[PDB]
């Protein structure tokens, strides 16, 4: 560590060790040369031009410089013309349209800088919105959503990388603040030096996407001891560099209001302090901009990783007041609980019992166990090794800690964050300021993996794979490098006739139907060939995206598109309007399925299978409740419209099916229903193929779903019918679980209204959730522009206060 700084300070090209380092990275492999602070972090005469230094000699030990040379050694404070030019504060200056870019020569595109703030919850916008003018002028002049939402859990890293690569924490392998591999038998901490490792970092992030396609990046961490003036000083030293050298991505990160947020809580009288502060910063980089004729020039996100909430040590939930052997466990503690076994030499850990242990056992109880592959499909937080099969999700406000000893051996807090990602408290802020950005414009709020892509179509990137939709965001930018298309159906449909007769099926099912006009049977006729077709489908079939075998399958009521690999439908599709009446299923008709001449006993279910299968029985996707007429209604009870669901699940469905519609129908003026059967065994968040399914209904080759979907779409103006829409749509959907038990709702030996609203709210999901789940495309037809309709399939209805 012998060698010197001089000249090399935050150099951005790599050199080759045991030789010394002059980056952000070096106190942290203490490698620093010993000149490091003394060279490359001064601070002399503090961080701002006053008169009296205006046209000063150089003095290179001054922090930054208000002499002549200044501008063109790329090094003046950021106020230096403000004081000694008699310039104006960029904040100051009118908001005036930033139609092309304003760059000085040599500058082959406008550079990007992600300005990222810890722990800066949406609602600082508006309540903090006096004492951050720039920060406000950002907002109001630019692009702003009134939130940005984060990842499950709301943590820094988990949502940091995230916003760098697009992906969700269980593919980008930073599932947490602490994490256990097994297979590295490793842990990952906020102290320490094995988060370092590059093992743990899957992915691939904004700056090595940059570097892989020729565009250079300043650095995406900063140490801790680097005051925020240094931060600034040091990027716009390099927008100061020879266009050869000069990165095009610049990241800066503020600990703040994160920092003090766990302190006094979100809202609390010391945070006004943090606000202004990080608002001078930003006042710092404009002026800055200004100074290098870049603020015209250079494209600003202003984003937060997380919000926060207000909890305190005596709300916390301890786990030996749950459990008796608490000593066999190790839990991940906080704002979330992940259990694994305390050690696997312990073939006497059983998680069944913990999770019954933990479940609906005090009356008020304030966090709930689920195994991961149960937890809402929305959070996508499964798929990795790191995630322990036992999560506990932990109410807004609240802790869980192992024992009482851990919160007073380990009150010093009143802010945290890392809770359910669709909580209020935890989102948190995007502002875009640009050329390439739009003027004056409010967006709607997304959620933080799509930002990749827009980061990627602000540089000219092209991004890797991740779990954005590319396009959804489009209507953030003046001009697009991205232009969407849908992609290609891959499998083509059958529609079947009526080719067999009754007595060729043999399936053990039974229907009260032999009952006693040539217009009425024309008319019926009409239905099972599409006649309604345009009622019950009011965006087109969806495309199937894989490769199977399918029938397009036309009713009166509804239309399905019938797998005839896992012998149901995929979709099934349904309009319900405003005056659409109930109705029961008649008493004669209770235990009525009938086969469908259309297709073959051998690839249909049959009866017998439900009988002998003690745990499963079987519901409908349309639902015979909602039939137009009691002729109509046979068609409902077609063994082609039938699914396994177990008797427990049922009372979920046939709530939604007979209220919950008709519900809908009325507060949203008709609602279009989609709803299927998702299968996904492996947790993957991706559609199985047959080989993944882990259970049939007993000796059949009928598969059980994990999950049903539903998606409700009605038109967004709501004075026009669900089926004469002439604008832009109003969508809703979920993944409910398919679960043997009711163990979830605590609640669920109540009536069906005291519960399966608030379960089927928990499990709400995007269009693009299932999408991926079922490999099927979604609102094909429409009047809609295609972006338009990407903005609606990442959509998410949150139930959520304002
Ligand atoms: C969100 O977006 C992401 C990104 O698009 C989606 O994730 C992708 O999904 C793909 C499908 O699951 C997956 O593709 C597979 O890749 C296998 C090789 O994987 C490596 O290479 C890539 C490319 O550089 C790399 O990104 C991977 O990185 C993962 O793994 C390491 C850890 O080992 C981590 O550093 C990193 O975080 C990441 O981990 C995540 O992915 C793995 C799985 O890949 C998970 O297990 C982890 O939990 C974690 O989430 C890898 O370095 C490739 O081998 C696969 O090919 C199999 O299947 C094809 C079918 O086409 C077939 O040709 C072969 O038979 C092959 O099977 C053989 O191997 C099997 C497995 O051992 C074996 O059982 C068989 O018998 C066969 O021998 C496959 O193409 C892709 O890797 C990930 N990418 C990422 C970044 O995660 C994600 O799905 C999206 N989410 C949603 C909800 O939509
Ligand atoms: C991997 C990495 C470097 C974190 C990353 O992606 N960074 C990235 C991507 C983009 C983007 N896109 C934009 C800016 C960046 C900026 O990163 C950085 O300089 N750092 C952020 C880390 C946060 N941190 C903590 O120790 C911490 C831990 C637990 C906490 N709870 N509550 N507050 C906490 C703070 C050290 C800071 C170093
Ligand atoms: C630069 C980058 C990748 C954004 C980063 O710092 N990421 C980050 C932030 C935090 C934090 N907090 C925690 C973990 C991570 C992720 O770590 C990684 O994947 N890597 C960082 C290692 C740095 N490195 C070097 O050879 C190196 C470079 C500069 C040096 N100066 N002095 N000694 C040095 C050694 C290999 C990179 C692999
Ligand atoms: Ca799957
Ligand atoms: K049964
Ligand atoms: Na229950
Ligand atoms: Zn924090």
């Amino acid at each position: 560590t012998s060698g010197s700084c001089k000249g090399r300070c935050f150099e951005l090209q790599e050199v080759g060790p045991p030789d010394c380092r002059c980056d952000n990275l070096c106190k942290s492999y203490s490698s620093c040369c010993h000149d490091f602070d003394e060279l490359c972090l001064k601070t002399a005469r503090g961080w701002e031009c006053t008169k009296d230094r205006c046209g000063e000699v150089r003095n290179e030990e001054n922090a930054c410089h208000c002499s002549e040379d200044c501008l063109s050694r790329g090094d003046c404070c950021t106020n230096y013309q403000v004081v000694c030019k008699g310039e104006s504060h960029w904040v100051d200056d009118d908001c005036e349209e930033i139609k092309v870019p304003e760059c000085p020569a040599g500058f082959v595109r406008p550079p990007l800088i992600i300005f990222s703030v810890d722990g800066f919850r949406a609602s600082y916008m508006k309540k903090g919105s006096k004492v951050m003018p720039n920060i406000e002028k950002l907002r109001s002049c630019g692009t702003h959503a009134p939130y940005m939402r984060p990842v499950y859990p709301t943590k820094t890293f988990p949502n940091l990388y995230t916003l760098a690569t697009g992906l969700y924490p269980e593919s980008h392998g930073i599932v947490g603040n602490s994490m256990y591999d097994p297979v590295f038998d490793a842990s990952f901490h906020l102290r320490g030096r094995e988060k370092f490792n590059h093992r743990w970092w899957g992915g691939q992030p904004l700056w090595i996407t940059a570097t892989k396609q020729g565009v250079r990046a300043g650095t995406f961490f900063w140490s801790v001891s680097i005051p925020h003036e240094r931060r600034i000083l040091t990027i716009l030293q390099w927008l100061s560099l020879p266009d050869n050298e000069r990165p095009s991505v610049y990241a800066f990160y503020s600990e703040q209001p994160d920092f003090s947020g766990h302190k006094y809580g979100p809202f609390g009288p010391e945070m006004t302090n943090p606000l202004r502060e990080i608002d001078k910063t930003v006042g710092q980089l404009m002026d800055g901009l200004k100074q290098l004729r870049l603020h015209r020039c250079v494209n600003v996100i202003f984003v937060g990783d997380h919000g926060m909430e207000d909890v305190t040590c005596d709300r916390t939930e301890f786990l030996s007041n749950y459990l008796t052997n608490v000593d066999d466990i190790t839990l991940v503690p906080g704002t979330l609980g992940r259990i694994r076994a305390k050690s696997i030499n312990n073939s006497k850990y059983d998680p069944k019992t913990i999770i019954a242990a933990l479940t609906c056992k005090k009356p008020d109880q304030h966090f709930k166990p689920y195994m991961k592959q149960h937890l809402p499909k929305r959070l996508h937080y499964a798929n990795n090794r790191r995630i322990e099969d036992i999560h506990l999700l932990v109410d807004r406000r609240w802790h869980v800690a192992r024992k009482p000893l851990d919160v007073y051996k380990k009150c010093f807090f009143q802010g945290d964050h890392g809770f359910d990602n669709k909580v209020n408290s935890m989102q948190t802020v995007f502002v875009g300021y640009g050329p390439t950005f739009k003027y004056r414009t409010k967006v709607p709020p997304f959620e933080n993996i799509e930002l990749y892509n827009v980061m990627c179509d602000l540089l000219g990137l092209k991004p890797a794979p991740n779990n954005g939709t590319h396009g959804s965001l489009n209507h953030l930018l003046r001009t697009n490098t991205f232009r969407p298309t849908m992609p290609d159906e891959v499998s083509r449909p059958n529609y079947p006739g009526i080719m067999y007769l009754q007595s060729e099926f043999d399936l053990g099912c039974t229907c009260d139907d032999k009952v006693e006009n040539k217009l009425e049977e024309l008319n019926k006729r009409l239905h099972t060939k599409g006649s309604t077709k345009e009622r019950h489908l009011l965006y087109g079939r969806p495309a199937v995206l894989y490769r199977t075998s399918y029938d397009i399958l036309y009713h009166t009521d509804f239309e399905s598109g019938y797998s005839e690999i896992f012998l149901m439908p995929l979709w099934t599709s349904y309009t319900i309007s405003k005056q659409a009446e109930v109705s029961s299923i008649p008493e004669h008709l209770t235990n009525c399925v009938r086969p469908d001449v259309r297709v073959s006993p051998g690839f249909s279910q049959n009866c017998l299978a439900y009988k002998n299968d003690k745990q499963m029985s079987y519901g409908f996707l349309f639902p015979p409740y909602l039939s137009s007429s009691p002729e109509a209604k046979y068609d409902a009870f077609l063994v082609t419209n039938m699914v396994p669901m177990y008797p427990a699940f049922k009372r979920v469905w046939a709530y939604f099916q007979r209220v919950l519609v008709k519900k809908y129908a009325s507060e949203r003026n008709g609602v279009n229903v989609i709803s299927g059967p998702i299968f996904d065994y492996n947790y993957d968040g991706l559609r199985d193929t047959e080989d993944e399914i882990k259970q049939y209904v007993e000796g059949s080759s009928i598969p059980v779903p994990t999950h049903y979907y539903s998606i409700i779409t009605s038109c967004l103006d709501f004075t026009q019918p669900a089926d004469k829409c002439d604008g832009p749509l109003s969508v809703s959907s979920f993944i409910l679980p398919h679960r043997p038990d009711n163990d979830e709702s605590c609640n669920s030996s109540e009536d069906e209204s005291k519960w399966v609203e608030e379960l089927m709210k928990m499990h709400t999901a995007r269009v693009r959730d299932i999408e991926h789940l079922t490999g099927l495309d979604f609102y094909r037809k429409t009047s809609r522009s295609y972006s338009e309709i990407l903005t609606l399939k990442t959509y998410l209805h949150t139930y959520e206060s304002e």
